[PDB]
DNA sequence: AAAAAAA
DNA sequence: AAAAAAA
DNA sequence: AAAAAAA
DNA sequence: AAAAAAA
DNA sequence: AAAAAAA
């Protein structure tokens, strides 16, 4: 009924949070995913210290974390997430020991341990996807101070190293910048800043985002873009009968990933660094378009020239 | 009559300097505040050596400071500040011992000790505010050799770690740069380079700067801006009858909130550095205006396009 | 009937894949050539470890490869390639031993060994040519994430060291970059990025690509150019009667290896990047033309100003 | 009569060169200052090798220097400088021992040693000021092969580490580049590439350069600028009656040091990287020359001082 | 009659080639100089192997060179050069042993060895000057494939390491690139791409190139410029009576070396990255002139805006 | 917009 | 433009 | 355009 | 456009 | 758009 990743995530969240884990609230799912990600990276209190090559300051911080008592049952997480009494058992059972690697487990040959490690990897990937989607959802109506120029915005989201490792194609930030600056191997994944990510309530259920879905404007925009994206993407939504809060999806943007506008010299031609700019691109900027695929077909929509955050702020005035 | 902070500062300065501390001279007040900050930071000769995690060079420097004789009574400070014979008693009484922390004092429960620690913290904050104002006043006519570009000027004033700790929102420099670069938590405070600070002769009295105050051009500018702020802010001053040296404040600037107008490249659209300017192509910056709020109302004044330091230098030729 | 190289490749592919090796599918031929190149480079499981100067990590990887079981008969390769039970015999026989060099064999003087070494070199050259063509065919619709600027795009295709060594005149990548950075000896060869390469279904048969051949648009473009070449090259193709999928070639590009028109700064003058453009100063890059040779004659076609990849994406 | 620094320099030059040291020749004074600087930094032959943390190559070079015989009396220095037989005594006495530090001397408490160290420091400062002046004078007519772009020209003069330490505000080069690139403390000084330096024949006498003094065009330009400075500065010089070789100073440049044209963004304004650019023909600019009558703005010539000096001689 | 350098080169060439060495042919002199350079760098077959720090591949190559038989007397060199039976004696006697350094020879105190090393250095310098001149002469009628852009053309000629070491102010290539990129000591010498090099038939004789000399167009151009220099330089040549092939030099270019067009910011002025480009009015490049000094006087000749190679190619068609 | 590596 | 944390 | 630190 | 260093 | 060397 469900793939391995989604089933593992559902089981883990249900076990850790019991019945307090609502299965239809984006905020609840994002908070639960963040907590599970912290648990599975040994970021919670009372777990193994990360000291393999840590600096003395990092060693002190990890020692303080280890000394600190672990979270207790009944503790409130986020807004409406309450820990059960069994969460310690789950953390002890399903969490790989610090430093564990897939090669070591494979050498061991224990099928149960291999399955547990696969479940842990899938859970990390799912939680990082949910974390990226929540970062986009927050950034629609809350500017990040660190993002002041195009260069600063070029690496959104800014997530920890574990997030980058779990999903290098979606997660940006310092680690993505480091990977791009350094040597690029055959495994290099470029940052698909505007990759389509289903809403968490859809991601856990496995329902792929598509036309006809009943989704709020903010969550749809967080799914297909973020705050500093061109406002024209708002055209991918249409309020339902009686306005309300939930509308419908009318289409999806095209060219979401893989946009390269280079032309190399050949056969006596001249190299071009940008197809769009060549000629007089400054006057053609606001004349650009985006291809939106709808149920009927593809349509080109003129760019609004205004940030998504600014459009949402203005329409909310 | 006066808040706790100003009263504590007045008592401390009176005790240390007696009658030699003028209550109407900005330079004297700034020198006294700097000396008091040094005393409460254990930066004077003969005070506790900082060795908790000091490097061998730092350990040697602190040992040299400790071995050196402490300042004697009657020692000249700055220009017109003379230490009183009772300054040693005040230093011994009102200066918490090195390493003092509010948590430990609260655990002790001594009401007198808690009040003393609160007074010390208030004195630190007041002294740091006076230090920042004096840095602005100095930079109006005497640039800093460490400021060469906009990136360097983004961290003015350049003050020590203690000043940044006391007033993180007003004090820039190396520590502000470090804080901005690293992780930003809920307690992170952005550097307000041009935060309003009344002159020290007003700050100790608590008289908030407002329209109609009889202040000098340079001191007003240091109150609202610094050397590299655009010269248009000079419109906030007006010479009084007969010119002279003291005029009157006609208005104050308004700090605009944070609002980024970027539009990153997405789905084939070209990046926009600024939505407002890209469309019509009005790239000229000299047209920009500042909102000066006056007694009559708010007025948009066109920028001069020249640094405040340059304007002051040219008008003083 | 066929040259030595194509005959060697045909015999090798027939022996290794038997009847499962289709002779008219470009994807199948490309996969077979890739597998043969892997086999003759001792990169498969169970072959000699490359340790002559390997680093400890490289030594570990090669030891892991050697310890691993060799591919078994009937194993599925690519999509429609199945290994025959006699592939092990060919691998043992026709594959030169690791570290073998032509000088050593010539000193030995065994005519059969010399012929085997020559056949192996020809097989490497043919396999690498097919690999380069397949790289071009892939790049027409799926950009390489390692290409983001013109500097990086200058070194396409990005192939391994073996590919560069076998065919230095077609293969780019890190090794070609290193060769360019270092000394340029008399044996140095520049990367002819857009060198015409017949499709594998043509290369193995020896049928040189020319006008009138019934070839698909994508395969023709992969033959004469790659993803980031200008879209104007699409003019070399023309749909046949009834459209369908297979058309015909109407012309081929004329490789413009013209002499440099630079004038370096000297005696206080100013450097000129191009003496021709200096006069009129027509700074419009959309006016350039490419000389396509057709059956009737050569014609100058105006550049489209858009990447071949973008034109293909829009037309699809 | 004279400050400590100039008196110390005059005494040292008299002791080391006797009467052969001409007090009115810029080249001779510069060469004598360079020799004294080499002596007081322990660079001449026969002085202690520098090995504290030297690399094997540096250790070998300094061992070679130590083994090599010390300079002999009567040796020709520069062009018209001859060593005296007593120079060895001065080198042994007034030169601090290698590694001497003012803190150590102060801890010792010997007044004579403290005075000697102060004299050594003043001599180093004076010698490096003269060295920078001479570097400017040379660069007027003989370009440096190391200066090819404005980025390279930004660090003139290129002088040894001892020169940078003696006067970090004037000297440039690799050490100034390192100081600028790295962390800058409260002691940081920016490279004042056109700070006014009196000519050596004036510097040792202590006569501050001012309008009316009889100086040569080349030496005045060296005092106020160098080769790659905009040629308009030549307006500061006026030939005397009958041309000849010596003229007079009419005016001096202003804003020599401390020119910043930034405007940081504030109160919603936009940051301006350059006030001049936001106003843009470069050749229209002017430089403020202060004369006896008053300040006058002279239009920039747009041509490097070296080019103008070369063309005026052809 | 002749300086030490030219006398040494003449003696060495006569000893190694005897009467087969023509004293008026540029190709023959260039070939002889190249062969002597190969001999004096221990690059010929059967000479000392360079193994001090050579890589294993380099060690193999040098071992192969050492094992190979040395050149035999009577071998044909170039076109019209034949080795003499006494060349082995000269190679053994006048060639310093591999690794010989001037410091070691001076320490030994042997006057004869010091003189031999001086002769070796002078011969290296002369051979490298001739090699650079021949490189220019080749580039006039044969483009170098390695030169495709202005940056590539900036380092011509591309000569080996020994050539760069002997004459660093005339020889470019990888080693000049390395010297420019790395630290620049006081001894640093820039690459004078258009220095005046007398033709080999004049360089060995010591006759400095001057006005009125009977030199062919191609060899004059190779003397004063190279393939990708401005075509205007052809004005420095004039066919003699009856045309023929040999003409006469009517003038020489000025500003051959040491051309800097920088003005630095000082006293509030603005930095000029290039005086020519910044010149008042948009100076069209084809309007630029070169100063040719002639017997009568200097004349400004307008640039032809076309390469010397292309001018020669068109004039020969 | 599958899996295997992996401050 | 209040307090509590805290090179 | 004073003193104290100090490849 | 002299001499000494010295992939 | 023939062969020989050969991270």
């Amino acid at each position: 009924e469900l793939p391995r990743n989604l089933e593992v995530f559902n089981e883990a969240c249900g076990h850790v949070f019991g019945s307090s884990f609502n299965r239809e609230d984006n905020s609840v799912i994002s908070d639960a995913a963040a907590f599970l990600f912290k648990m599975h990276t040994h970021s919670l209190d009372g777990q193994e210290a990360k000291v393999l090559r840590a600096s003395e300051k990092k060693r002190e911080r990890e020692n303080a974390k280890k000394s600190r008592k672990a979270p207790e049952a009944g503790m409130r997480v986020g807004r409406s997430l309450i820990l059960t009494s069994r969460w310690t058992e789950y953390c002890a059972t399903c969490v790989p020991a610090l430093g564990s690697k897939m090669k070591v487990i494979k050498a061991s040959g224990d099928a149960a341990m291999i399955q547990m490690m696969k479940d842990h990897n899938s859970l990390l990937r799912v939680c990082v996807r949910i974390e990226v989607w929540k970062a986009r959802y927050v950034s629609l109506v809350a500017l990040d101070e660190r993002i002041q120029t195009l260069e600063d915005a070029q690496w959104f989201p800014y997530l920890s190293g574990d997030s980058y490792r779990a999903c290098p194609g979606l997660v940006g930030g310092y680690f993505a910048k480091k990977a791009a600056a350094g040597e690029r191997g055959k495994n290099y994944k470029k940052l698909n800043q505007t990759a389509i990510i289903p809403p968490p309530r859809f991601l856990i259920i496995g329902h792929r985002l598509q036309i006809g879905d009943q989704v709020t404007l903010r969550e749809l925009l967080a799914s297909i873009a973020w705050g500093l994206c061109d406002g024209v993407l708002a055209e991918c939504w249409s309020p339902s009968q009686g306005d309300g809060s939930i509308g419908v999806v009318v289409g999806l943007p095209l060219q979401a990933t893989g946009s390269c506008f280079l032309v190399v010299a050949s056969h006596g031609l001249s190299a071009i660094a940008d197809s769009r700019i060549e000629g007089t691109g400054n006057t053609n900027l606001l004349e650009e378009c985006i291809a939106i695929q709808k149920q009927d077909g593809v349509i080109k929509c003129k760019r609004s020239g205004k940030s998504l955050y600014h459009c949402l702020k203005e329409t909310a005035g």
